[PDB]
């Protein structure tokens, strides 16, 4: 599991995310809980791109709910913060937050490892 795509980063440098995924999940015997997120900070497809990364911590959240958050740190200004929320076990995740400080275009977002 691990594949989000890709997120879009304006000429600002900030990419505003918001993806649902159900191939990966908070639950079950193969959580993501743990894993690191990552992000290209190379736009586009080219090799060779250094990555911004962040482990996915659990947050406080209910029952058969969990929430998650990755604090995102690359080179120079790459920054931000990714939550993950999935409302039952093995269910649907919601993946949203924001990324400061990429080139402008498409980059790769993806759990490493998973």
């Amino acid at each position: 599991a691990g594949d989000l795509g890709n997120v879009t980063a304006d000429k600002d440098g900030v990419a505003d995310v918001s993806i649902e995924d159900s191939v990966i999940s908070l639950s079950g015997d193969h959580s993501i809980i743990g894993r690191t997120l990552v992000v290209h900070e190379k736009a586009g497809a080219g090799a060779g791109s250094r990555l911004a990364s962040g482990v996915i911590g659990i947050a406080q959240a209910g029952a058969g709910a969990t929430k998650a958050v990755a604090v995102l740190k690359g080179d120079g200004p790459v920054q931000g913060i990714i939550n993950f929320e999935q409302k039952e076990s093995n269910g649907p995740v919601k993946v949203w937050g924001s990324i400061k400080g990429l080139t402008e275009g498409l980059h790769g977002f993806h759990v490493h490892g998973a």
